[PDB]
């Protein structure tokens, strides 16, 4: 009688489906994975760059079923992208490990498709957490691994020993273009709140604390008469923010997060940056060696603007976002000389509708495009005066 | 452990063995006779993915589509008739067409086993016994290290090494060889199968002297 | 409206429409088949000019002269003879030998017509009925969109469609395709003719799957 994994992954496996994508922006051709999350609605988060820019998405199950998606939502900051399949029949979903209670050493399994070979199973350990620093712009507080992973990993599952997701296999270090022991996965935390969000309205609300700041080294804690060697150095609060409110001030090191300690300042930012405006929360803060507790609440924030390209697939040259709660797709702002400024689009524009179906939110907006009519009539309101716009 | 998926010709976590059980069936056969003697069911095919089985209304995903079946072929006799799937082969599931191929064609010659079949959303099974195939020939620099341009193989059960067919222009028909003929024997020792021929080479004599047989005619072939 | 006379792309006065009798018969078959089954009485022929009817003692400046009669044709059981002048079709006078090629062109087969002919100046009638021709065959390109080098066409009446001919080298050859098959089927649906055939590639599926039958066997083509 011999030690497996068999008996934990006949049930898991399923759960991982593979995604095939043409696209354009000039055809391209890509594959990967992708976790199933909600067996009835057939909802399926993956990787944002394995479907960046798709016109045709496809995914096959373990058992062999094809199937088509459309795109419900998408972070190119977190790279986590959200996608349905079209008639979900018999779907088989995944439970989500609580990611906060990993530690360096517990065992992985790695489920796949690399190289399109079909789904492959491999397995390793947690290499270390929090790490960070592969791209500077983005939110990262990946796990890392060394189970192999390669290309068509990505939005592949990273679960435990029982069959839970803890990770979403997102990229590796490898200068030969093939794995070499070092693999990063976004934590299975992260997964569940931008996706819960996408599900309702299409993008990420991110909210803001309103503080500038940089990573506490050694070095930075001798000059600052600090104790601790790690956590975010507070450089400067805005003014009229919530950390201004809280009672935050310059010079002070957040060591914190809900109890839970931090990392890092690129951590940190990741945490918040994936939590939904209003979320209440509170930060543990070290400042003249004094211990302090603040509560804070999320607010607006400037980063929630997103290309029009990325929803109508070729529409470059305006920005757009949810706005207020349900009140319809507000446009941001608009470039010169780009083709949606070419059939009207301006900035300041709100879609309330398009072809004679409400429109709420990026996600309804989504649904009306999925349709896939040959032209496109929206309803926009510029001031107090309703006007449309066609396409095609 | 016969290959790796590796772009820089080194690991990086895929690699790829051959099963024991295809080890245990190829591996018996060389013991006895020198060489695999090929069974085939006689049946063309491809793999059955989700949009053929839709064509086909067919449920499941995978497995074997019979595109057609050859005329007295063993599967014929069996009755297996074109857009039949298979399913399963001796009870076990079936990944693939390419893995169905992969284990009848270890197995040997008139063994005997039973095919799971789908056809019209109907479950059939059938009794099935492998026959004689093409692909039994091998080439002869293979036994002669260098000896090209005949291919050869055992023929019925110990007569000896019949040669399949011969190419002209090259270094085996230079000393004589013609396809039909059939090794009896090598320097006076006798030859039933390609094994005990090698066992002659072993020895690595300066001349080889093969007693082979044209026709109705018995001649000898002289080698260095 | 079909043409123009133009030399500069532009109209000037001269246009030409296919009469409305011919539009009739070639669509009514159309409907029902798929494609048109020609019909032939087996006579070679050409313009009666009057120079041509001065050599040939005949009256007539204007018909279809019989060079010679196919054996084993309808004319030629109906009583035609070579040197024969046609001047009308069912009672319609002929215009031309061009136009009576027209005319029949365009009725199906075994349709019952009857010929004015004018045999050494004497006025003949005769009654005929069409027959198998060899102009049946199109091109697989035109139900494919696509794939060339294998001509067929409907067989017997609803019996599937027959393969014609094939070309060596041809994009519908690489698939299998052989003269002499004959398609029964696809994707599961019954197919008589052209028509049933074109019905099912206009769901336009991403895998076509040809039920044909080669001699007594029958067999799959799968397509994508």
């Amino acid at each position: 009688q011999m030690p497996s994994l068999a008996p934990m992954l006949e049930k898991v496996m399923p759960s991982v489906v593979s995604i095939n994508v043409e696209g354009s922006t000039q055809k391209f051709m890509a594959l990967g994975s992708g976790v199933i999350i909600d067996a009835d609605k057939g909802y399926v988060v993956t990787n944002n760059h394995v479907v960046d820019n798709a016109t045709v998405i496809k995914v096959q199950l373990s058992d062999g079923r094809k199937f088509d998606a459309k795109m419900v939502g998408k972070d190119p900051r977190s790279d986590i992208a959200l996608i349905q399949i079209q008639n979900p029949k018999n779907l088989t979903a995944i439970k989500m490990a609580d990611s906060d209670a990993l530690r360096v050493g517990d065992y992985t399994v790695a489920i796949g498709n690399p190289f399109g070979l079909g789904e492959t199973v491999t397995s390793g350990i947690v290499s270390a957490l929090g790490r960070s620093g592969l791209n500077a712009e983005n939110y990262e507080n990946f796990i890392q691994t060394d189970a192999a992973i390669n290309r068509g990993n990505a939005g592949g599952a990273l679960v435990n020993l029982n069959g839970e997701l803890i990770g979403i296999n997102t990229a590796i270090l490898a200068p030969d273009g093939g794995n070499i022991g070092i693999g990063f996965a976004i934590p299975s935390n992260m997964v569940k709140n931008l996706t819960s969000q996408m599900v309702e309205y299409g993008q990420v609300k991110r909210g803001e604390l309103g503080i500038m700041g940089t990573e506490l080294n050694s070095e930075l804690a001798k000059a600052m008469k600090v104790d601790a060697q790690r956590g975010a150095f507070v450089s400067q609060v805005l003014p009229n923010s919530s950390a201004a409110k809280a009672g935050i001030k310059a010079g002070d090191v957040i060591t914190s997060l809900n109890g839970k300690p931090i990392s890092s300042f690129a951590a940190l930012r990741a945490q918040v940056g994936t939590m939904p405006v209003g979320s209440k929360l509170t930060l543990g803060l070290l400042r003249d060696g004094k211990q302090v507790n603040v509560n804070l609440e999320l607010q607006q924030s400037s980063q929630n603007q997103v290309d029009s390209s990325s929803i109508f697939n070729g529409i470059e040259g305006a920005e757009m976002s949810n706005k207020g709660k349900d009140q319809g797709v507000v446009v941001n702002n608009v470039k010169t000389g780009t083709p949606a400024a070419q059939i009207g689009l301006k900035k300041g524009d709100v879609i309330i509708g398009a072809n004679q179906q409400a429109v709420k939110n990026i996600a309804e907006l989504r649904k009306v495009l999925d349709s896939k009519p040959s032209v496109l009539a929206l309803n926009i309101q510029r001031g107090d005066s309703t006007i449309y716009l066609l396409m095609q």
